[PDB]
């Protein structure tokens, strides 16, 4: 079940990287190029994540548990530029923009250590750091970055509105699956886990790829001239 | 002893993310609101330093020898802020931004190695390495960046004087720690070694930070139209 | 065989260092100040590569094959400065020098990654993925940044012309190392593999370094008022 699900993800996020680096080579205009591109990058590194897992790297047995450490180090990249989607979108200020970075990168840091520490109450301790470090973005997000973008886009402030659920959803599942998965209560087993991952990842990187193209479209349509 | 004062570093760096980021939330104007994210940052990195050792991690034994390698993890992403509160205040161009990042840089990861090379000779090399990437710095502090910073704010000549005075004095003293502890002579124990470190590092990072602010006020002061 | 290549590189590089930091002390002008900076830290980068595997460290035993692995960390650096070079003389727009640095980057980290599986089968798949990252900056250096630098500097095609030809030629001898070495077929032995990267790593780093000093000045006699 975890193999079928990694190679699903490889397919699934080479795809992505193929579509969106079409839609980069044709772009009529360099801010569709950089939103391409951003995007493209994020498939780009998350196909070689889940190539690294189909292929059976990336994974340790710590004290006993298999541990994937590997998708923190690829999430360490990927992850900003999901951000930047997010900035390049909203044209968000650069302090605003540097705190989203800073606290995601923060997130990501720690959810490593909370993942990789063999002291399993250690790990938990930086699970809940991890969480605060999540909720700081979305302080950020539903506050500063919120209001720079609709007063960038007044007529469009639904297209910041679906970004924003759809952002915050789908990144509030992954702490959940891992409180669901043996890095915490262990209620499913790996290939459900794997799956679990996969999907979600497949969806907030294809998927919010995909919605941040329409968005743009939107943003473009209401402020032409 | 260490125990403590790893306590210690985590209460401080704690209390001084508490006072940045309550300053960032309430700035004026994007120029403070940069320079109190910068510094909320740097004592966000060194809590999350503190408390990782404060647990017991980041520290392995190298052929017999406790080696704290984490520092030099955060120290790489801390003390490049650090030098851009000096290069955000001192409004420094590209090139020396750039070199003094990269002679920090530089300083950083021959210091690691310095660390962690179980042949002491060779860490001892590397030391020396390092003490030069830091006496290169020095001369970009106290020439261009000095000079480019009085020409910034003619009238404002004091206030670099006490940023780059407290910067140089501050910073030379961690490389004479790392020649008193098991680095080097090995000449004050592990819990006097921990102490020099967490003082340095409080001072380093809250203290320098409330000085960049005030530095700030000064410089906004003595540019009032 | 080996031990003489590795100090040898350190003098050159060593070298290299000292006379691009020369040359940034002297320079007229900041674009000047910035090409010389960008090759100093190239250099620099390399240095501290060539003293660390000289001294004997940065190599691994992984399943009874001696693997530097250092080369990969270094280079990680080293080479999107290089790829910095190209683009700040060819004005390259941002999603193109993104895209560059992005495909660099990838074809750096998939290389570590050939490198270092102990199951060879799969580090030949990441040789070959780290091979089509090549290819895509292959693409982008003769597509769309010839294209640009040719627009931005239309009396001087000759210089990119000559840039690119040393860059690809020279980059291209890297992966067929990497054949010939105990990574692939082990057709030379350590000291010839050893010989080989230092003489491509100085002629791609101070040669490469010193004709962009070079193209640099016909560019700017070009393009003198
Ligand atoms: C800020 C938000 C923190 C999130 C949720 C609190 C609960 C989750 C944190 C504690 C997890 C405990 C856990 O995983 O327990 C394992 C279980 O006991 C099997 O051995
Ligand atoms: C450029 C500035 C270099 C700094 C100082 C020179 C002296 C420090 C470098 C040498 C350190 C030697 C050392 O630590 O010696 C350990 C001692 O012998 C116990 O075993
Ligand atoms: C895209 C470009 C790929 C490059 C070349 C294809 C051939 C190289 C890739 C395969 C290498 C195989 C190899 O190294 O074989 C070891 C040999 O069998 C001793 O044990
Ligand atoms: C791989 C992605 C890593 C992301 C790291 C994010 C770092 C966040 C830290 C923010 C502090 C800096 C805030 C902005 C500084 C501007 C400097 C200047 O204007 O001179
Ligand atoms: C985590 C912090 C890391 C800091 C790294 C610092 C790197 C220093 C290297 C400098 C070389 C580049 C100099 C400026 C390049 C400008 C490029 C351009 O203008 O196109
Ligand atoms: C150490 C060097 C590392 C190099 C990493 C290169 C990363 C490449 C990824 C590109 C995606 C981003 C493209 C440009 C984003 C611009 C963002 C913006 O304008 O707000
Ligand atoms: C087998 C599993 C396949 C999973 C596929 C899921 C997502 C990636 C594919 C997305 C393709 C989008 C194409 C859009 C278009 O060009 O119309
Ligand atoms: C993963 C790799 C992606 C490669 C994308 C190549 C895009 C080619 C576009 C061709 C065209 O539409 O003319
Ligand atoms: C611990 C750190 C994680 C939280 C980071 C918070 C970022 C926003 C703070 C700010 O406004 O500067
Ligand atoms: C429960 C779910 C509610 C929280 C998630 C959705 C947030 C929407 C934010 C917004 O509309 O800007
Ligand atoms: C609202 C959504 C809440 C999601 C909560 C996840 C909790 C995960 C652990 C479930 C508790 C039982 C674990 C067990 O005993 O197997
Ligand atoms: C117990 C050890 C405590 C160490 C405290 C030292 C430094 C961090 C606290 C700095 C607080 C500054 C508050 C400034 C203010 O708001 O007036
Ligand atoms: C470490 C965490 C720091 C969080 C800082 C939160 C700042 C809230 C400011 C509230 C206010 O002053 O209105
Ligand atoms: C060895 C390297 C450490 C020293 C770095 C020197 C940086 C400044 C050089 C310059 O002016 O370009
Ligand atoms: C002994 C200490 C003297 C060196 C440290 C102080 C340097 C001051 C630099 C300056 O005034 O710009
Ligand atoms: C001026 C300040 C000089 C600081 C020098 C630090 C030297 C550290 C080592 C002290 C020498 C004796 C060591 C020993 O034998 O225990
Ligand atoms: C012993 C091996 C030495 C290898 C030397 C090769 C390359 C690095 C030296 C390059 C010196 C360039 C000087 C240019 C000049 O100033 O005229
Ligand atoms: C490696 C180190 C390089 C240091 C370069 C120092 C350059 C000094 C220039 C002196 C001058 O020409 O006046
Ligand atoms: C796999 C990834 C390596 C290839 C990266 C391709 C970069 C250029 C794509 C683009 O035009 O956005
Ligand atoms: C065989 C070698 C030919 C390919 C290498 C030279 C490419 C030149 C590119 C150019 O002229 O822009
Ligand atoms: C055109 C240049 C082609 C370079 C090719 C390199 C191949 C490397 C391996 C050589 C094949 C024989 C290996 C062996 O059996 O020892
Ligand atoms: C745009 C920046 C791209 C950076 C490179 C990302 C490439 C990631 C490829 C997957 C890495 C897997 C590592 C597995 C290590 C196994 C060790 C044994
Ligand atoms: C970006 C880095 C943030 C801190 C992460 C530290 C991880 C250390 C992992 C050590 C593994 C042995
Ligand atoms: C466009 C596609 C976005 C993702 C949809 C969900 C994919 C799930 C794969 C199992
Ligand atoms: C603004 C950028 C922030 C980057 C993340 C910094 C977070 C650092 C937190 C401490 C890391 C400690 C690592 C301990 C590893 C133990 C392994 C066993
Ligand atoms: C930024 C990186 C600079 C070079 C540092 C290399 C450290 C390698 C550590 C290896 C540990 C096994
Ligand atoms: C503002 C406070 C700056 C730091 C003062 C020194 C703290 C030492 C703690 C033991
Ligand atoms: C401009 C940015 C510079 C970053 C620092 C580069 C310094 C590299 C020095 C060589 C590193 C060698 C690491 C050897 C690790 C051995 C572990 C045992
Ligand atoms: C930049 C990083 C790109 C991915 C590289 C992953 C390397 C993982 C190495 C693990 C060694 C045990
Ligand atoms: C100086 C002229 C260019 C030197 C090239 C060195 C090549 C090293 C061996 C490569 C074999 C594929
Ligand atoms: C200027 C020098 C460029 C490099 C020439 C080739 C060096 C080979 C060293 C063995
Ligand atoms: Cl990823
Ligand atoms: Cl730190
Ligand atoms: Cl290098």
């Amino acid at each position: 079940m975890a193999q079928i699900w990694l190679w699903i993800g490889v397919i699934g996020m080479a795809l992505g990287s193929i579509f969106f680096g079409i839609g980069a080579h044709n772009a009529k205009n360099e801010r569709w190029k950089i939103l391409f591109t951003i995007n493209f990058f994020i498939c780009a590194i998350a196909t070689g994540l889940y190539l690294s897992m189909a292929l059976g790297q990336g994974r340790s047995v710590i004290a006993g548990r298999p541990t994937v450490w590997v998708r923190y180090i690829t999430w360490f990249l990927s992850t900003p530029l999901l951000i930047l989607d997010l900035t390049f979108l909203g044209k968000t200020s650069l302090p605003i923009t540097a705190s989203l970075l800073g606290a995601n990168a923060y997130m990501i840091a720690t959810g490593f250590v909370a993942t990789i520490s063999a002291d399993r109450t250690i790990g938990h301790i930086w699970y809940v750091v991890s969480c605060f470090a999540f909720l700081a973005t979305v302080y950020l997000l539903v506050n500063q970055y919120r209001k720079q973008a609709e007063r960038n886009y007044p007529q469009a402030k639904k297209v910041f509105r679906k970004l924003l659920s759809v952002h915050l959803v789908l990144w509030t599942l992954y702490p959940i699956v891992w409180l669901l998965g043996n890095t915490g209560f262990n209620a499913v087993n790996q290939g459900t886990e794997t799956m679990f991952y996969t999907i979600l990842d497949i969806t907030s990187k294809v998927g919010f790829g995909f919605l941040s193209l329409n968005s743009m479209h939107t943003l473009e349509k209401n402020t032409e001239s």
